[PDB]
């Protein structure tokens, strides 16, 4: 199954830009054992939240 990472838009208002909105990915450290592969853009051209 691997691991899922999701990015989001920052806080926005009509005519205004506000603080960013992210998860706690920066403080997580993963072991690099033999490398990894990344699947990118699998859910393209679809309605998403
Ligand atoms: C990053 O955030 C995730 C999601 O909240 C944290 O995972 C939770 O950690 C708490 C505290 O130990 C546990 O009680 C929950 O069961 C965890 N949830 C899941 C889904 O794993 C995670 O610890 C955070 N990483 C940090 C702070 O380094």
């Amino acid at each position: 199954l691997g691991k899922q990472y999701v990015f989001s838009d920052g806080h926005s208002s009509p005519g205004t830009l506000s603080r960013l909105f992210v998860s706690n990915y920066s403080r997580q450290v993963e072991p690099f054992d033999s490398g990894f592969v990344v699947r990118i853009g699998a859910a393209a051209n679809k309605t998403g939240t």
